[PDB]
């Protein structure tokens, strides 16, 4: 029947719009405003062959701040955090390859190691040849190695919640790690709420339709994001033979109540660094640019105006 047809015509055309079509446009939209917020456009650029999707604003006249994200995020955590500081600054933040919008070969490596080399040559590739780099969780344990194998192109170094140190509390995810259960790693649609709580303190405001694509985009990702997170444990490299090469001021700036990466890391490292500086940011969780982007950013422009200012 062609009435039946009809009806089946409609019935898929709502539904491809309502399950695909409507969350695209929402995500796109919320970039869109997002990004302009903060003046940040994408772009990318071949990296070895691999497609490097970046965000990018200010002036390039002024200094780099090249931004690098962590396990499973990607260039869009950085948004509210840069927006204060693309008035001053050339705002670079990158997809790391496995990650976001860049290449995900299968057969790569994505150990922090190749993961410092591949940035390096980034900057190379955007014609940046000094610049500061500030990393969160596993972009800072690649942003430390970046600093201790190139001294001579970075300008200061900011951690915040980094891996690549084991420190005297064990945090909840490597309590987690021991029974099997990894929140980082998002099976289930239910799970993302999940990691949300892990994460966050007080968990900035998310809109339920948008919630939901995240977390179906989360789940659709989370086999190769597990896959990462192996080599991430088989191709550990310790940060603690390396901090003292670091010749950059160092900024180590934490969440007090970081689940994913204890506190006491701060201990292990300052003693380490030549130049150390230190913020703790209280009642905050692991992604303090995500969770008090203005207050985490002005710290870090203070610590910036101190690098520059002496
Ligand atoms: C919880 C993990 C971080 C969430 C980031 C929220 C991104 C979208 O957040 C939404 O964007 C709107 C316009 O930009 C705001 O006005 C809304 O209040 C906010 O819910
Ligand atoms: C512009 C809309 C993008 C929405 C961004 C949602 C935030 C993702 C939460 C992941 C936080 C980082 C987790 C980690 O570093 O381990």
């Amino acid at each position: 029947m062609k009435r039946f047809l009809l009806g089946l015509v409609l019935l898929l055309a709502v539904a491809a719009g309502v399950l695909y079509f409507v969350p695209a446009t929402l995500l796109a939209s919320v970039r869109t405003v997002e990004r302009g917020l903060a003046g940040l456009s994408e772009h990318s650029v071949q990296v070895d062959n691999l497609e490097i999707a970046y965000l990018e604003g200010g002036s390039e006249k002024n200094p780099t701040l090249l931004l690098i994200h962590g396990f499973g995020a990607d260039k869009d955590n950085w948004l509210r955090f840069a927006r204060p500081l693309t008035e001053r600054y050339h705002v670079v933040a990158l997809d790391l390859p496995g990650f976001g919008d860049s290449s995900k070969p299968q057969q790569a490596s994505y150990d922090v190691g190749t993961q410092a080399e591949r940035v390096a040559n980034f900057a190379a590739a955007i014609g940046v040849r000094r610049l500061h780099l500030a990393g969160n969780s596993m972009g800072g344990h690649i942003a430390a190695l970046y600093a201790a194998r190139h001294p001579e192109q970075v300008l200061s170094l900011a951690l915040i919640d980094n891996a690549g140190v084991m420190p005297a509390r064990k945090s909840e995810l490597f309590e987690d790690l021991e029974r099997g259960e990894n929140p980082l790693v998002v099976r289930q649609p239910e799970d993302f709420q999940k990691l949300l709580d892990f994460v966050f303190v007080q968990q900035p405001p998310l809109p339920a339709p948008l919630k939901r694509y995240l977390g179906e985009r989360a789940v659709a990702a989370s086999a190769f994001n597990a896959q990462i997170f192996e080599q991430l444990r088989q191709r550990y490299i310790p940060l603690e033979p390396e901090l003292p090469k670091i010749e950059a001021p160092t900024l180590l700036l934490w969440g007090d109540r970081d689940r994913v990466l204890d506190v006491s890391s701060i201990e292990v490292m300052r003693p380490l660094l030549k130049r150390p500086s230190v913020v703790i940011m209280e009642n905050c969780g692991h992604v303090p640019m995500v969770e008090r982007p203005e207050e985490t950013a002005q710290h870090y422009q203070a610590f910036l105006d101190g690098v520059r200012n002496a």
